[PDB]
């Protein structure tokens, strides 16, 4: 039932860019961009917490042709619109500088797409992935744990328990659970969807709870930056006595290294009623209740 290959490298499905758009707000790091593609003339299917791929143009330095790029969709399965013809990316533009190369490098394919224009021909494959999915149980309880770009899978998740026009077209699913973001960017300007987000906490103060780790902004009680590692440990307790609950769910996404500090912080907290949280998770794991995608 799960949509998966639908397209593949060998014979990608050509979609066109509907609308670029930016998600750093003035003054924020770097560049991180909404872009959604139009699926009609193709059969492209998916669901929440799936990825798709990006072939990009041209050849690498080998003259080999690019291979495919993973991109978490952003998008609910009805697309933003909510009208089951488009789907969208959130894309952070790569770039980092020296012992790779001369000075600043850009990232072939985020470059790509950071900077594609409407009405420009894409290459998409997929959609794939099952180890992100959220459950049918509307009285599950999401924690979700990101930083930048790892929003992506959550924006998915929490559009489709949330946004009125969702829950018009989901008749069985109506959220009734609690969903908790702990979000990590480096400023408030990185804060990608803000203004939707903190509108659906609004709405639902007792369904979502919203957690910002701001890095330029905040200090830990250690006196360094504030990292999502700091909000959990902060939360600990919390946290663990959520994810106690038979029907809660955990899922993890962003760029690596978030997951060594989510751990010591939930192991402290577990080993107060003696837990081994290892252990506790690797049961959840098995189980489809720890999710983890990064990169
Ligand atoms: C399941 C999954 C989901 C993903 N979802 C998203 C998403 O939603 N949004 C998003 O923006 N990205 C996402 N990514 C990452 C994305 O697939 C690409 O890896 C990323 O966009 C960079 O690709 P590129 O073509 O721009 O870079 P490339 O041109 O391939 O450059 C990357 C290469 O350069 C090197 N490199 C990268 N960073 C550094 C550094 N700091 N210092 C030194 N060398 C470095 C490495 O050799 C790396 O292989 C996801 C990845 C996976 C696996």
């Amino acid at each position: 039932d799960v949509p998966v290959n639908l397209y593949r490298p060998n014979a990608p499905f050509i979609g066109k860019v509907i609308s670029n758009e930016p998600l750093v707000k003035e003054g924020g790091i770097g560049i991180v961009q909404h872009i959604k593609f139009d699926l009609t003339g193709g059969n492209l299917k998916y669901i929440e917490g799936q990825s798709i791929g990006i072939i990009p143009p041209g050849v690498d330095k080998n003259g080999k042709p690019e291979k495919l790029r993973l991109y978490s969709i952003a998008s609910t399965r009805h697309g933003d619109d909510v009208d089951d013809k488009t789907i969208s990316l959130c894309v952070r533009q790569l770039e980092y500088k020296h012992p790779e190369s001369g000075e600043t490098v850009y990232g072939v394919c985020s470059t790509y797409l950071t900077h594609i224009e409407p009405g420009s021909e894409v290459k998409i494959t997929g959609p794939v992935g099952k180890e992100m999915l959220l459950p049918d149980d509307p009285e599950a309880n999401v924690i979700m744990l990101a930083t930048g770009t790892g929003i992506a899978p959550m924006r998915t998740y929490l559009w489709r328990m949330f946004k009125d026009a969702e829950r018009a077209a989901n008749p069985e699913y109506q959220f009734k659970g609690f969903s908790w973001l702990v979000f990590g960017v480096p400023t408030t300007p990185n804060i990608l969807y803000k203004e939707e987000l903190e509108e659906i906490q609004q709405k639902y103060p007792d369904n979502f709870r919203l957690t910002y780790a701001i890095s330029r902004e905040q200090k830990n009680p250690q006196g360094g930056r504030m990292y999502i590692q700091d909000r959990v440990a902060e939360h600990a307790d919390q946290l663990w006595q959520l994810i106690k609950n038979q029907k809660t769910h955990t899922y993890i996404c962003g760029l690596r290294g978030m997951e060594e500090g989510i751990d010591a912080a939930l192991s402290a907290a577990a080993a107060k009623e003696g837990v081994t949280w290892s252990d506790y998770q690797k049961d959840l794991k098995k189980a489809g209740r720890w999710h983890v995608a990064t990169y």
